[PDB]
Formats: C-alpha cells, structure tokens, sequence
C-alpha cells in the first residue's frame, strides 16, 4: 500500500499533466496521496490562474464575519458575528491596520506558535464564502470555476438526474482568521487555490483516522456532542497541535503559498489560519470513490449547520433513511 504512513505529498505536475484534472486526481491516488486528507499541487511554471491581481478592490465583503473565541488557547470554539459590508480595498487597508496585522516573526514555526498561544486573545474579521471566481476565463486547466459538477458526477455514476449546481466561493483573510476543524459536506473532496496574499497553514486527520479526531472532539466539546451527534459541521471547534499530540491523534500539518493548490480527501478533518491578508478560492467536487463516503457520510440534524439547497439531492439519493431528519434540519 502506497502512502502507509499517511504523509502529505507535494505534486510537481508538468503542463501535460496538468491538462486532464480527473486524471491527476487519480494519479495522485495512485501514489497514496488521499491517505493523509490532505495533498500540495504546485502548478507548472507556465501556467497561471489569471494576468494580474491589480484590479480585485471593488469586489465586496457583503457579510464580514469577525472571529470570537471562547474556550483555552488550545481548545476553544468561534462564533461569527457579522460585520457591515466592506470592499476588498477597504478589507486590505483593515487587515494591515496596527489592530489586525501580522506581527514580527522569525519565520512559519514561530508565527504558528504565536497563533496558537494568542489567537483567542483576539477576534479577527473573514471576509468567508463570497460566491463568485478569480480564474480568468480564459485558464483552461484547473480553473475552479470549470470543473465537472457533482451533479453530473453523481448522474454519471449512478444514473439518476438531480437538480442543483456546484460554483467556487473567495475567502479574503487577515492575520489569526481561522477555519475550524471539519470534513466537507457530504465528506466531498475540496480544491483551494491560493490566489494572492500571506500563507495559509493547515492541519489535517488521514481519513482512516477520522473517528479518532471526533471521540477528542467529544470529550473536549462535551455539552456541544450532547446538542448534536455532528456537531463538527457546525464548523466551530478548534483544537491545537500540542492537544492533539498529547492524546495521541494522529495528524499532519503544511503551509500553502500564494500560487499553490491544496485538494482535501473524503472524509478528512482539516482546520488551520491564515498568517496575514490573503485572497484563496475553493469548491467541493466529487470522483467515483466519492460516492461510497457520500453514502456513509454523517450528518447534522440539530438546525445548525444549515447549508446549500444543492445537498438537499446528495442526502435523498444517498442516504434516503436518513433524508427526513436532515431536512427537518434545515
Ligand atoms: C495583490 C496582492 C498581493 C499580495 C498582497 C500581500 N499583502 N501582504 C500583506 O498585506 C502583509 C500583511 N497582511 N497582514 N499584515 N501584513 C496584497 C495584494
Ligand atoms: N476546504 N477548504 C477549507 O476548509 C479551507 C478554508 N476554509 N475557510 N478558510 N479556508
Ligand atoms: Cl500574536
Ligand atoms: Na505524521
Ligand atoms: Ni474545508
Ligand atoms: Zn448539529
């Protein structure tokens, strides 16, 4: 077995290779690359997302969420409060304000030690789920805006017609914002690409491990698990390197940089923070070894994690027994 270690790999592909995005995701399987949860694609030399960045400042930030924590610094949950719309000119000149900018650092080792013993100190404002896309129309490979869809990758594998769309979404960050730990709806995969900006460090569970990170996250959480057998897609929790070393979790971590894709695997948790402002776009997609995560996926029932009315097809085809509750949910 490829990979048994479950270490994150780092992809080179050449401009050929970078043609056909199906087949390098397979490929990358190939080599055990969905083991970890997590893979690092730097594209080939030639390529780019799109001319130039010089013309980004009148996009808007219609819901700035800022970031608030509650708990210790290495176990702790956020809550959004949103903010009053902003441009992304305007998000720019916040994020290197005196309050939210990055502070000295030697390097990525002590700026995560400074996340990890500080963040909690301060509430940071994500500008988080902005529909729309960076990729130049004219990028023909891996543009995130022209993949194939989950809705005809499920038609395509299990022969049944299904409503609903699947489009990229922007994330501008600052210094401290925060994405807690979570697999993706329905355990999808998810490609993010880092357009712009400041580093964006991750952690990551390998899939076959995934149950181990939910049983801490029990115990840490202890009244959230009671209100809901799934409270991690309330997309709330976070817990730091050192708590998962001292109980033994197994996990990985990486920093993605400006120009650099990151897919996550079915089924594994990730969480991580930005290092200052920074422009990312990602979307969910599936493969034919989706399916079989689709079908077993878990799900939140309890109202919280509210989502995108293009689930709504993934649950009733999938997971029909359980299609009542959930939608009940939302
Ligand atoms: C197009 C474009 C490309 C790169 C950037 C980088 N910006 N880097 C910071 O602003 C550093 C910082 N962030 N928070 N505190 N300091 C901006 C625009
Ligand atoms: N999937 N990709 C993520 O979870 C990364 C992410 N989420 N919010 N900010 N970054
Ligand atoms: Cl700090
Ligand atoms: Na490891
Ligand atoms: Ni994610
Ligand atoms: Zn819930």
């Amino acid at each position: 077995a490829q990979n048994p270690n479950c270490n994150i790999m780092i992809f080179h592909p050449t401009k050929e290779e970078f043609n056909d995005f199906d087949k390098y995701i397979a490929y990358m399987e190939s080599q055990g690359a969905h083991r970890a949860g997590l893979a690092k694609i730097i594209p080939p030399k030639e390529w780019k997302a799109r001319e130039t960045y010089d013309n980004i400042s009148e996009i808007l930030i219609a819901t700035p969420l800022q970031q608030v924590a509650s708990g210790r610094a290495g176990v702790f949950t956020q809550y959004h409060k949103k903010k009053k719309a902003m441009t992304v000119g305007e998000y720019r000149h916040l994020a290197n304000s005196k309050k939210y900018q990055t502070p000295p650092h030697q390097n990525f080792e002590d700026l995560e030690r400074k996340y990890w013993k500080n963040r909690i100190y301060n509430s940071p404002i994500y500008g988080a789920d902005i529909s729309g896309s960076l990729f130049d129309e004219n990028t023909k490979q891996w543009n995130l805006g022209h993949l194939g869809t989950i809705q005809d990758l499920l038609e395509k594998e299990c022969g049944v017609v299904i409503e609903g769309v699947n489009t990229p979404y922007l994330y501008f960050g600052m210094w401290k914002t925060t994405f807690a730990w979570h697999t993706e709806d329905m355990d999808l995969y998810s490609i993010n690409y880092l357009h712009l900006g400041e580093p964006k460090t991750w952690y990551v569970v390998p899939p076959e491990h995934g149950q181990r990170l939910e049983r801490l996250a029990r115990e840490l959480f202890p009244g959230s698990s009671r209100g809901c057998g799934a409270f991690l897609r309330h997309k709330v929790a976070l817990i730091s390197p050192t708590v998962l070393k001292e109980n033994g979790i197994p996990f990985n971590r990486i920093t993605q940089e400006a120009g650099e894709f990151m897919v996550t695997f079915p089924y594994g948790y990730h969480a991580g923070f930005n290092h200052g402002f920074n422009c990312a776009e990602a979307i969910n997609f599936a493969t034919p070894r989706w399916i079989d995560y689709g079908k077993m996926a878990s799900q939140c029932s309890c109202g919280e994690a509210r989502v995108t009315f293009s689930m709504d097809a993934f649950v009733r085809i999938l997971q029909p027994e359980r299609y009542d509750l959930w939608k009940r949910g939302q």
